[PDB]
């Protein structure tokens, strides 16, 4: 799938986007690749953070659905009007589909300054689509209207690639390990074990999935439930005891800086998340390096140093395997087989001592879900 390789641009902090065309004549927009939502929602009115927007009046294929949509959430707000129009992905499948579009007229803390994207491609299931499950998501429309296989894959690089309808073997090394999609709403998965520098957190596996565990490209951080987060911070603090950082750094509210090229990657531990396998009590592990959980914050003002933000944060809505976890892994969203595949990416993170990995099988001779 050579033409789809390198079709994504961006970073973990501001999100990965794909170029898409909306309407007829086609209007070009950069769209956020989001596996944690289900609406194809685009800016359709001027905004201080929007460089361009969807102009419905200039589209002869636009159809108004005469239904408003108001989405109030924790991190922000957005409202608009529902409609349908012709949609295509220039560096994706060579197809044109009619898909639902949420025309964003008003928003609060939704769009990001200098993100370079004007909309969101909600790749999750209809159950979480707004205003309700009757609003068919883009991928469902794509699969229904074309002969594109019910599968997509993400290769997020610290740029990247979105392969629609298949797996590109040039984007990964070794074997692909599959975890079952527990329920088709968010991309829900099951964590069976968490290790910090090979040391088990020793918690009932349900704790890692309170109240759910999801794979989300639309979230930066690895988000963990309160109890899991505290024990993880304690284990990372103990492993990196040679240096003491402010409480603010551990809360994700302040930066940690070291002289350019002197980051002590070796003092920080590796994090292993054991995901539920396709067979009973069997599992595989994904290993995360500090290079993934210590997200660099690019700022010309602080450029004499390399400054980092701790990319592990507290969650009250379950575990979120964000962009920092997805980076350096080729993630296969096998919708047709209700499973998520993980393999070491060609753009994986590694130093001379350690490498990010996808390894198994592991046997644990209870149900880890909620
Ligand atoms: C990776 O970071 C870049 C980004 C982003 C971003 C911007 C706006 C909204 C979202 C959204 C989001 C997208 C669409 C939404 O509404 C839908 F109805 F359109 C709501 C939130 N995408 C995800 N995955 N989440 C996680 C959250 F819930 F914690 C907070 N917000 C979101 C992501």
């Amino acid at each position: 799938f050579v033409e789809m390789v390198d079709n994504l641009r961006g970073k973990s902090g501001q999100g990965y986007y794909v170029e898409m065309t909306v309407g007829s004549p086609p209007q070009t927009l950069n769209i956020l690749v989001d596996t944690g939502s289900s609406n194809f929602a685009v800016g359709a009115a001027p905004h201080p953070f929007l460089h361009r927007y969807y102009q419905r009046q200039l589209s002869s294929t636009y159809r108004d659905l005469r239904k408003g949509v108001y989405v109030p959430y924790t991190q922000g707000k957005w409202e608009g009007e529902l409609g349908t129009d012709l949609v295509s992905i220039p560096h994706g499948p060579n197809v044109t589909v009619r898909a639902n579009i949420a025309a964003i007229t008003e928003s609060d803390k939704f769009f990001i300054n200098g993100s370079n994207w004007e909309g969101i491609l909600g790749l999750a299931y209809a159950e979480i689509a707004r205003p309700d499950d009757s609003l068919e998501p883009f991928f469902d429309s794509l699969v229904k209207q074309t002969h594109v296989p019910n599968l997509f894959s993400l290769q997020l690089c610290g740029g990247g690639s979105m392969i629609i309808g298949g797996i590109d073997h040039s984007l990964y090394t070794g074997s692909l390990w599959y975890t079952p999609i527990r329920r088709e709403w968010y991309y829900e998965v099951i964590i069976v074990r968490v290790e910090i520098n090979g040391q088990d957190l020793k918690m009932d596996c349900k704790e890692y999935n309170y109240d759910k565990s999801i794979v989300d490209s639309g979230t930066t951080n690895l988000r963990l439930p309160k109890k899991v987060f505290e024990a993880a911070v304690k284990s990372i603090k103990a492993a990196s005891s040679t240096e003491k950082f402010p409480d603010g750094f551990w809360l994700g509210e302040q930066l940690v800086c070291w002289q350019a090229g002197t980051t002590p990657w070796n003092i920080f531990p590796v994090i292993s998340l054991y995901l539920m396998g396709e067979v009973t009590n069997q599992s595989f592990r994904i290993t995360i390096l500090p290079q993934q959980y210590l997200r660099p914050v690019e700022d010309v003002a602080t450029s004499q140093d390399d400054c980092y933000k701790f990319a592990i944060s507290q969650s009250s809505t379950g575990t979120v395997m964000g962009a920092v976890i997805m980076e350096g892994f080729y993630v296969v969203f096998d919708r047709a087989r209700k499973r998520i595949g993980f393999a070491v990416s060609a753009c994986h993170v590694h130093d001379e001592f350690r490498t990010a990995a996808v390894e198994g099988p592991f046997v644990t001779l209870e149900d880890c879900g909620y």
